[PDB]
């Protein structure tokens, strides 16, 4: 049901890309796991930061200052991962072909 | 809980093969992330029940998207494994 | 698209930001991963052992600023006490110590193997 929406296609498919992406790279299989389970932590954490924000939602559309917060906190760690995923790809792509 | 059944017995088995300490850190932490991302999960959810046990279509979104969170965690889970122990008895 | 990108980076600051003027706690780890982070950077190992040691610390912030933002749901419901709030809140704090765990381990593990 959620699946049907352009910010998760546009996030889903960048992903899914980079999955299939690194199932073709010619690299070790310990680099290979790092390049995958990197980008789909980006997918899990970006679930998890929007299953937050349909419960705040969910709440109502009075603003809290907690529910701007909740928001804020969830796409930190949405960044964080992302941050991750770029240094993995990064170290371990620069170390192959470099 | 029958969880950390099929935890123990992954962490089991990780630490009986033969493999690298690199390959051994990767099998476990693949399963260590399925449990943390459950864990949330399920705290999204006793939020969700915490609000109402009435119906609302946000409430089944969550759960629907922590859900969803969970099933990616364990696929790259299996494929961790299938990856590295096709590797090791490669 | 383009703004997609800003607004939320422009949250993800104020959640940083906020989780950082708000718990000494949140600080002291944020130096803790930041220095493993910089050590991990300037250590002679390969560079799969570096993207662990600097991923383990990461989740570990990944999962606090997650958890945070359940306890912040939480609180913002009620500040009374509710079965269902200890619980998110304590299965929350399960998820973050298991981070924390897997990291340690994770450094032990592989630091042991480089300079043991
Ligand atoms: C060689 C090609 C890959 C190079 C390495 C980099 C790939 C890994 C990095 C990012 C992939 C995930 C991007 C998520 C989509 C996105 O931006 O979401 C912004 C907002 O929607 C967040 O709410
Ligand atoms: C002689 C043969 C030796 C090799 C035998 C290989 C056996 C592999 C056994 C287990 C791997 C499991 C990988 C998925 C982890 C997972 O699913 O975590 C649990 C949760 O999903 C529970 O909800
Ligand atoms: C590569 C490392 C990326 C990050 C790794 C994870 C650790 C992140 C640590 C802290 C987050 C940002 C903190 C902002 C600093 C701050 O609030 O100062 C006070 C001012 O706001 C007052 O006006
Ligand atoms: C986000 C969009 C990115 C678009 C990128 C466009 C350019 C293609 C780049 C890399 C693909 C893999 C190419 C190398 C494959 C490779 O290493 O093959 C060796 C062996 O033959 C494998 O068995
Ligand atoms: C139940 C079975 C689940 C099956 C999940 C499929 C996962 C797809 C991943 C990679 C595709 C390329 C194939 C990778 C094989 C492999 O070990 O690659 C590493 C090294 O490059 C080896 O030298």
């Amino acid at each position: 049901a959620w699946i049907n929406e352009a910010a998760f296609r546009q996030e889903g498919v960048a992903v899914l890309l980079c999955v299939v992406i690194a199932a073709w790279l010619d690299v070790d299989a310990v680099t290979r796991v790092l390049l995958i389970s990197s980008v789909m932590l980006v997918m899990i954490v970006e679930l998890l930061n929007s299953a937050i924000e349909a419960v705040v939602d969910r709440i109502g559309s009075e603003y809290h200052e907690l529910s701007g917060r909740a928001k804020d906190l969830g796409s930190a760690a949405v960044l964080i991962a992302i941050i991750d995923a770029v240094i993995t790809w990064a170290i371990l792509l620069w170390s192959h072909f470099g």
